[PDB]
């Protein structure tokens, strides 16, 4: 595992290096006729990229230089502004064209998404549903050893919360040990907001991705960071060391406090 690590003064310049990759991603294309796949992070850090990919690449992206698809999703309606989608169409799809966004179906989770213990049978039928989505309308290949597939995402922009997620593989949920399904489900850990049901890409997509970048910032994650790149196992152990087993390039983006102590 060699990640590369940038520590950024602020998010502006976390913003501008993370598009620097999803453009140059787009230009190493060989073939220009197929798309890239992003898979989009939510929370509030990656808006402004988001913003920066609306100012300055929106060309690209109305002639389908890429697919869009949310990694994560807070099962609440698309016009909820505690919405990933939400957030990332003020910001950008807005004028991104629909046939390059893979829409979740949020239909099936909304009358119980809201409930701790009641919400789980739902939010696994938005997984299933957004997972046959994924698998019949992304670049996909077999799992060895199984009779599964896998959608291969070029890029996932990832978070970190200060409880060591990322995505929506929270600490004793669910998609912290599915390595079965393509989608997965979780409610938010006890520190962390919005509560309610989830879906998330699952440990295994994240791990065969091409690229996976991580933005983060603030001093409440330097545990988290210092617990994914320890060599050996260390402790307090973050959920989002499953990072270490990606086949992928692996980026983190971080500002001082979350970085702290990791570079010389």
């Amino acid at each position: 595992f060699a990640p590369t690590v940038k520590i950024c003064e602020n998010l502006s310049q976390m913003s501008f290096a993370a598009r620097e990759v999803i453009l140059a991603a787009i230009d190493a294309r060989v073939d220009k006729s197929v798309p890239v796949v992003l898979a989009l992070s939510g929370g509030s850090t990656p808006k402004r990229l988001y913003e920066e990919l609306h100012e300055k690449d929106l060309a690209l992206l109305q002639q389908h230089a890429v697919q869009f698809i949310l990694g994560d999703e807070r099962l609440l309606s698309e016009d909820d502004e505690q919405s990933n989608f939400s957030m990332a169409t003020k910001a950008l799809l807005r004028d991104v064209p629909s046939s390059d966004v893979i829409s979740i179906d949020r239909r099936a989770a909304l009358a119980t998404s809201k409930d701790e213990k009641g919400g789980l049978d739902g939010a696994w039928a938005v997984a299933q549903d957004y997972e046959v989505k994924l698998l019949n309308c992304l670049p996909c290949k077999q799992i060895n050893g199984t009779a599964k597939s896998v959608p291969v995402v070029d890029i996932v922009l990832l978070g970190f919360g200060s409880d060591g997620h990322t995505a929506s593989i929270f600490p004793d949920s669910v998609a912290a040990t599915d390595e079965e399904h393509v989608v997965s489900v979780s409610f938010p850990s006890p520190t962390m907001s919005p509560k309610v049901w989830r879906v998330t890409l699952s440990k295994t997509v994240i791990q065969y991705a091409k690229h996976v970048v991580v933005l983060a910032a603030g001093k409440d994650k330097n545990w988290v960071v210092r617990g994914v790149l320890s060599e050996s196992p260390t402790d307090p152990l973050p959920v989002s060391r499953f990072l270490r087993d990606c086949r992928g390039s692996v980026t983190l983006l971080l500002d001082p406090g979350a970085g702290e102590g990791v570079c010389a």
